[PDB]
């Protein structure tokens, strides 16, 4: 009585499959998980509802979970991030996916709702990115919580929410924080954004980066990646920050660190990375250089006051999908990307597949941990063990032709560690 | 006569919006309009243009028109046209014969459409790579005495001009635009530094970080390519024939070796040489699985694409301008744009700001040749340094640069005109 | 009956004082500690034995501890690292310092021994860098342990030893791990080495960096700094690593990662950063390019087999102090810096003062924590609270003209944090 | 006659060990020895050299001697001599008159000691900045007809040569060594990229990261300086008079503004212009406390040091070549080397490898002028590109670079001699 899937055009499946084949060959961590666990099927019995950007890389993740024995139903965690060819390939393979590029808010919620019920029963695992699925179940379907064995969560904003839920006694299911695996936060958030931020800006606007002033709000792992990208192409990068440690890191790297109240007068490009509300406001827009480009890469579209532009501009000219040029009362123009939604996935294709193999190999490990060892994980928010984190990295070395040194027994004795690791104390920051 | 031929005139409104955006990024061209729209220095000029029909080129076209020229236009590559830009130019009433994905026959037909105007044949050439110049000299020599001048955009095209002059076969005066400082040291360098990666990413979405990337040639193009790749975390290996360029690359921290060795290590290959026979069958056979191979030189002569078509066991089209070959050895090769320049073939070419440097030089060269032909005997000439400096100066305001002015005491100390030119003729910047 | 101090030449004091005045003005964190606590004198009653490189920066630290009420007696923790003008200035101010550049191993131990006994009694606090003082007291003077209120420890090797001591039940005094303050490990070890490694190499050898292959063993915080420095000047940098996560970081930054067994055939410059034994051995030396430069920046001189060179070379030619050129049986030459001791302090002046103000402001905070709040700190190894770590960074922002953004009450509510911080969870890696 | 005059002959053994090390880093010079020591092309040459008396220059001196020249030497700066290198040269029996920390009178006396050899006056000039050239022309014109040639090392010196020729006052042929590609694009750029920081660090030990650094000029020197500072985490602000250089700096991500503005923000100031009156009293009065101020241009004319001496309320010598001034406003200024070039005055100048490029050009220019005077009429000349390429090629082996060779088919395609030169005369690299 329900749709078996819902995608833009199932006819795109053959093209999606070609993109998947190429991506598989860039994702050795995921392929290794298939190779190790396809026969034993550790995820047999798992009914995973996933809510995560329905991209080519997410399709390789989905097929890994399926190869490992899971039943899966999927939606995207952003209205603009789905790659319709990837979604079509997943649907063609018989996997229930409810996702397309350019959903409305209503369609978005409907899609998540389709993932909750399997033939054998409701979901018993959650794989989430940003917390929308986690929150939906806790608030709207609390009756389903005792049936769920575990949650794994992809991103900084989502894990922040899990910590908040736990400290408020609202969290009712064990969760693993995948964002804060070393091999996720220090790779995907950093090197991922270093490539895909500029990709979104370029595909949207074709603007020259060299010669511009770029303003990056936040200097966490995402802001660090974005700043490096922009400066690499010859932009002069200004940073805003609230945290004196991150601010001091930026200044030590040669960036001017000042407030948005000042930087708004100088920036030609504005990128928000904070995960926080009220970063770019009407008072900033009114002071910006003509044709300033403004975009957000944080998870939710809460950083930029897009409502201000819609209410106060003389006119809004749509240039092409996800690219709007507003004409203000001061006669100047602002170019706004993706209506303030995360620009790398909304205007380009998100992070390339190789780095997503780090993040998603963590996801598969988390799902195996929660599903097969539920009693290691009481209701709470947990990290994967360092030995598994190290294993994720080690799985990607051969593709890059890296040769890792092995400690001799004498060196391992001297350092007081096992020759097979883990090699760092739990507080190590890399 | 056909007013134009383009893929889809319906793309005109979008094209125009992209032109509006690009105008605001092209202060040199907008300045040429503000200075010369009234006096119309190019009145009576009938310019045939053969140059990648992009948004940037559209802004150049409408600048030439504003300055009084009649213009008829074709692209200098079968894959580089941006159909929305060609539609905007067609809708404006300018004869343009260009679309993305031309056949070789269509390519020549389009150039041929640019030769004849209502009032006579062309009397000015604006060229990129020399196809229009060569076509006239070889096939339409009866039009040569009617042509006042040629201006040439690119390294490969200027090499051809110098060779023609040395052999006594050039018959029309030319200005080498490529070797204006504000072209060669900006467009070829900073332009490729952004548009090479754009082409590779739009085509393949591949991660750059952690890869080995092999860049053949370390000229102005290869310098920009190499910096771009290294910036994203590729380990870049350079090949070179010139010991000076090779020493530059080594002093910037790049491994310099031959393609014969580098083919065994690269995950990404980019040819920047302007030379034939750079990546051959013997190289393809040694490459890592799913090696991405592409060219950014003007002509598609650097990569043996014919070898792949003849020797691969499978050839799968992934999407337009992206082919995945399976070789007898079991490994795969990803070839971009059939070896044609990848930035314009798989993306949008250089962004507008830097093209404003190149194209302001083009406008100046067209004015120089059209209005001061006697300064330019048959031969190959540079624009004066004062004009080259003026191109850079016109772009400083947009970037909020504050230029220092010499005092009279400092100008006297330096033995320099206070208003420039500031460097000797041999200065390399 | 004992020397009041022992330095190379007390006559250098006036020049030392001029260097100190300049350094003070680059060390706003330490000067702020003086300004805040000079009147209340929180360290009144403290008798601090310090064992830490007797440099210009350490002199500003010492005078801060004294201004805060402490009695101090000092030695260097390396035989080659003392700056004789700094030592002379300290001695001239009436502070017992036992340190000079170029001590023998015997003199080194004698110097530490002079710091143990004060007029009023034995030491009751330890400030250490590498653990030599901590170990000396636990092994040779166990009778003094119950009189010691606390230990603060500067460096990675020293903190590793403290963790080992604690897990073996050998640690008898509470300790604070200053190395792993964010504002120490992610600044001093990284940005400090990024400047002072090249300084030591240049002053020793004047070698051109551009065009060379440089091999860096280890890609921790020190190796990251060293690699960046070398590549910035046009060296091609190869990295060795045992930890697959650090190895993957290096490869993602564009370095070749391979083993020393391979890299030894290619390197023109070799820098060891591991903190581990047996990094460069005779088998590597015999394969090195002619005039390969070999140096160590790790704390102890255990990385390079200098004994191999001394036993196997045809001859050793001293070029100048801390620079030796060995002629091997293969006819090639090796240039060895500082006899394998840490090259930044041995051949140049160590880290510049601004970054040392981060490290040493942590040291002063640790000493205040341990001395005035002993019951917060049971026998064990502890970190400073994140709020104090943030304060260290904030203290350095004004000197760099950084403008830090303040959260609004609405943003702080949204992020669920205090407007005054701390701004990050305890696991945050920066 | 005095055999030499140096600070301390006792430093000879150490000097020699430093020379031994530098020889192994200078394959171009060692190659000139291996090729020409037997044939002695410079037999009969009596070369007066005026050039920073460093370890690198010692290797140049002994190369000229190996090639048959007689040489007598002085430094071109009062603070740049390396006394151990001067001692090694003196101990070898070569007349050198140089020490670190000369007075102005001693400086001139030393140059005067180089004019007369046992067999006659000088017949060749090797100059850096033009002091020897100018001294001969103005004070010893009777020696001019006896001088076969001049070779000149540096930008400021070549500017003077061109000005002299334009005014008809140059009377001896000269080779512009600075503008060999392998000099200007290597020494001025990569040399300063390492030796500027060396000078600042040895003098002050200041942290670079987190500072604002102001670099006046973005020529080859300022480009290398700016990269060096940015690499260590300084935020670099550029000043410029030339709109081309200024646009380059902006396209590399540097703020470009005037010294009038930048003096309010910089923590470190470096002058690279070759021009008078760059940092004035009005700038000093606005600077941040403990601003470090230094010059790397040839002559000490860029910084108003006299202003500081006259207007400061206190002047404290921190150590040799380092002065801390206290101004009326309460703030301090740290001045390096009394405004003299800071890399050679406070450190060791450029490392040996890159100097091997510069100095191989010098040897070639001395051979060209001495053995082929008829190729060089009175005027200012470049070395042929084939010789410039040969300089780079001689340094490739040391760095294990593998240079590709064109095939006959590629050379024919490019219209290029298979063995070079590979670039046209106007190529800018
Ligand atoms: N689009 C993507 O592919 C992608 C990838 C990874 C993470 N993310 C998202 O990016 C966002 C940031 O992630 P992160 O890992 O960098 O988190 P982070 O905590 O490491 O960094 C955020 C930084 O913003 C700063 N900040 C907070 N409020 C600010 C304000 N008002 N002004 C200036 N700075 C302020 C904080 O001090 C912090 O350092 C999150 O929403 C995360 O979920 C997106
Ligand atoms: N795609 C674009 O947007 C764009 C932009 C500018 C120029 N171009 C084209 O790019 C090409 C290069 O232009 P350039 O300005 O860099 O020229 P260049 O002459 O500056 O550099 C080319 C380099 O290739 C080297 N080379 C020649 N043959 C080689 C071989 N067999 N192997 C290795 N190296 C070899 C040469 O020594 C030279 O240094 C030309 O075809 C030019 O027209 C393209
Ligand atoms: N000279 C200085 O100014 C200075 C400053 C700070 C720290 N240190 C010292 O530097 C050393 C390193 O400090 P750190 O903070 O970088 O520690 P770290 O733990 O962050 O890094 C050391 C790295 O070496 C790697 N390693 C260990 N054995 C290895 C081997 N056999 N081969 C290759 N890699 C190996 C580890 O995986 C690790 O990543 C320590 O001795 C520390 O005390 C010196
Ligand atoms: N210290 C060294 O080891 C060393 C090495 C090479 C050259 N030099 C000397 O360095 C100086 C610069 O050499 P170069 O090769 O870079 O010359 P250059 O001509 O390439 O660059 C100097 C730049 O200064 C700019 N300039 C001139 N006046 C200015 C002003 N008032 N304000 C701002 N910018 C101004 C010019 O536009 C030019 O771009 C010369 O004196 C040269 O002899 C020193
Ligand atoms: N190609 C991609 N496919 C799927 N997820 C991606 C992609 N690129 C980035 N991400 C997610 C986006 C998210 C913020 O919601 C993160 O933390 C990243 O892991
Ligand atoms: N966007 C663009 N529009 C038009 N021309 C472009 C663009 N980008 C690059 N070029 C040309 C390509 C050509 C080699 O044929 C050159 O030399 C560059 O100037
Ligand atoms: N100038 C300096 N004065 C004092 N200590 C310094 C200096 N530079 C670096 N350090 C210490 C050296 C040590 C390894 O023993 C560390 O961890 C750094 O904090
Ligand atoms: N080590 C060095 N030995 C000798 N000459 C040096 C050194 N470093 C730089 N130079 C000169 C300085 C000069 C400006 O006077 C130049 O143009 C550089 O070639
Ligand atoms: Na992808
Ligand atoms: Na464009
Ligand atoms: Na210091
Ligand atoms: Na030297």
């Amino acid at each position: 009585d329900k749709l078996p899937y819902k995608v833009a055009d199932i006819g795109l499946a053959a093209w999606g499959r070609k993109a998947l084949d190429i991506a598989e060959n860039e994702m050795p961590g995921l392929m290794r998980m298939r190779e190790m666990y396809s026969a034993s099927k550790p995820l047999k019995g798992a009914r995973i509802a996933g809510c995560l950007h329905m991209t080519v890389e997410t399709a390789v993740l989905i097929e890994t979970l399926v190869a490992l024995g899971a039943e899966v139903r999927w939606s995207s965690c952003n209205i603009f991030s789905t790659q319709d060819h990837a979604a079509a390939a997943i649907a063609k393979a018989g996997i229930p996916v409810f996702a397309w590029k350019g959903e409305t808010d209503e369609e978005y919620l409907w899609c998540i709702e389709q993932t909750l019920h399997f033939k054998d029963g409701p979901l018993n695992m959650i794989l989430d990115d940003g917390g929308d699925l986690t929150n939906l179940i806790h608030t709207k379907y609390p009756q389903l919580l005792s049936g769920i064995r575990g949650i794994s969560e992809e991103t900084t904003t989502g894990v922040h929410n899990l910590y908040k839920m736990m400290s408020n006694g609202i969290l009712k299911v064990p969760a693993i924080n995948v964002n804060d695996s070393v091999t996720k936060s220090k790779f995907d958030n950093l090197y991922g954004c270093r490539e895909s931020l500029i990709d979104g800006i370029k595909r949207a606007t074709d603007v020259m980066i060299a010669g511009k002033v770029a303003v990056v709000a936040g200097y966490g792992d995402v802001g660090k990646g974005c700043a490096q990208a922009l400066r690499g192409f010859g932009a002069r990068v200004i940073i805003t920050e609230i945290d004196p440690i991150n601010a001091l890191q930026a200044a030590m790297e040669g960036y001017e660190v000042t407030t948005m109240d000042e930087a708004c007068k100088e920036g030609n490009i504005f990128v928000t990375t904070t995960g926080c509300v009220d970063i770019i406001l009407g008072r900033h827009f009114e002071q910006m250089k003509d044709d300033a480009i403004v975009c957000n890469i944080g998870h939710f579209d809460v950083e930029i006051d897009v409502k201000w532009l819609n209410e106060n501009a003389v006119e809004k000219v749509n240039i092409k999908p996800q690219v709007d040029r507003y004409w203000l009362k001061n006669g100047r123009r602002i170019i706004l990307l993706a209506e303030g939604r995360l620009v790398n996935l909304g205007c380009a294709m998100g992070h390339p597949s190789f780095v997503m193999s780090n993040s998603f190999t963590n996801q598969v490990m988390a799902q195996i941990e929660l599903w097969t060892h539920p009693d290691k994980y009481p209701v709470g928010v947990h990290f994967l063990p360092k030995k598994l984190d190290e294993a994720v990295a080690e799985a990607h070395l051969g593709k890059l032709n890296v040769k890792l040194t092995k400690l001799t027994e004498k060196q391992a004795q001297y350092l007081g560690m096992p020759i097979n690791g883990p090699f760092k104390p739990d507080h190590y920051r890399y």
